[PDB]
């Protein structure tokens, strides 16, 4: 159980008062969690965001204003989880919606890049409270985007998701 607190995820931004109308989501962003083997399998299109989880299907909901919106550059970034219940990890791994995805409607496997721009495998280990990964957000993104963080879980059949949503510059 973890969230992206910075850049702050859709999820937690729900709880800081900073995105609203999340509902339940709101009382536990940390909570996320739905199948991993993402993309091949995972959370069905259309409800990703919420990680396929009914009662967080108010994360599903997709326009182009709908999120609070970070502003970032592209390059490099820092992605920093928390944790609230540490287990057994296999990876941890960042897609970013590709040039021209829909804005307009629930994301899908089609809305992302399906390579993740990177990826860290910790071959199991236990992360510490607090996971750091710098990466580079590709160049070629530019304006509104959403960049799916995913947290695959060793001893279990989950994984667990955070959308963030992004504004790109140079």
């Amino acid at each position: 159980h973890g969230y992206v607190e910075s850049p702050a995820s859709r999820a937690y931004q729900c709880k800081l008062q900073l995105n609203t109308q999340c509902g339940s989501v709101q009382a536990e962003p940390q909570s996320v969690e739905g199948l991993k083997g993402f993309p091949q399998a995972g959370p069905a299109d259309g409800h990703i965001a919420s990680a396929d989880k009914s009662t967080f299907f108010e994360l599903d909901q997709q326009t182009p204003t709908r999120w609070n919106k970070l502003n970032l550059k592209t390059g490099p970034n820092s992605f920093t989880w928390k944790l609230t219940a540490r287990h057994s990890t296999t990876s941890w791994r960042y897609f970013i919606t590709k040039p021209n995805w829909d804005a307009s409607q629930p994301l899908t496997r089609a809305s992302f890049d399906l390579t993740p721009f990177c990826q860290f495998n910790d071959g199991g280990a236990i992360p510490a409270a607090q996971v750091t990964h710098q990466c580079n957000i590709p160049a070629d993104r530019s304006g509104s985007h959403v960049i799916l963080a995913v947290w695959d879980i060793a001893d279990t059949a989950n994984a667990f998701y955070q959308a963030i949503d992004v504004n790109l510059s140079k």
